[PDB]
């Protein structure tokens, strides 16, 4: 498909090696020229995953952070479409961990809510924090904990991700554990410190937002 209106994007999305290795060694400029998008040849390559073109145009020397017309940098790209190459050659060429895209999610939100195990572990190991906060002050955590996703809560816990913090309407990644019942996840968040007294703003704590059982096996965990 005609994703771009410049030739570099096309031939970097179609996976096209040797041809944009042809225009750009011809044409080095061709390497950052922008389209449409104000993306290049890199965004491009990262988002259909094409990682010996990335691998080219990073030899190359190209700048790895600049970001397209929504924010997007290629390492939000890449984490989000499940590129594990590419981002690892992307964290080797220190691409921004913790840039923000215009809905102020970091590689590590997307890696979080599409359950990336292994990039979530190269960008925390890569320095991402791991308690970034989106536009409505949710964590990576806070999507673990509400899509049920136990493995990426270990990982998050290991690179000391928070528990606690609320989010735009007062909810801890524990409260969305509780309203979405995913019993495991509310007592491994619990059995590390995730606090049972936070209010909401319905003035609500995890053990009354909880359902059926697991407010009062939440709160003997804590209490006895």
């Amino acid at each position: 498909g005609c994703v771009s209106n410049l030739m570099v994007c096309n031939l970097a999305y179609s996976g096209k090696l040797e041809e944009l290795k042809e225009s750009i060694l011809a044409d080095k400029s061709l390497a950052t020229r922008t389209d449409q998008d104000s993306r290049t040849a890199l965004h491009w390559a990262c988002s259909a995953g094409h990682t010996e073109i990335v691998e080219f145009l990073l030899q190359l020397g190209v700048p790895v952070n600049d970001k397209d017309d929504a924010g997007w940098s290629p390492l939000h790209i890449a984490a989000s479409a499940g590129r594990d190459e590419i981002v690892k050659a992307l964290l080797g060429k220190g691409a921004q961990v913790n840039a923000v895209n215009q809905n102020g999610c970091t590689p590590l939100h997307y890696a979080a809510s599409k359950n990336r195990h292994e990039i979530a572990v190269m960008l925390l190991e890569g320095g991402a924090n791991p308690d970034a906060k989106d536009h409505y002050e949710a964590t990576a955590m806070h999507r673990a904990a509400a899509k049920g996703n136990l493995k990426m809560i270990h990982i998050l816990l290991y690179y000391k991700a928070s528990t606690n913090i609320q989010d735009t309407e007062g909810n801890t990644p524990l409260h969305l554990a509780c309203d979405e019942e995913r019993v495991e996840e509310a007592k491994l968040l619990v059995s590390q410190g995730a606090s049972i007294y936070i209010e909401n703003k319905e003035e609500k704590t995890p053990l009354q937002v909880a359902k059926g059982g697991l407010g009062l096996i939440l709160k003997r965990m804590v209490e006895g």
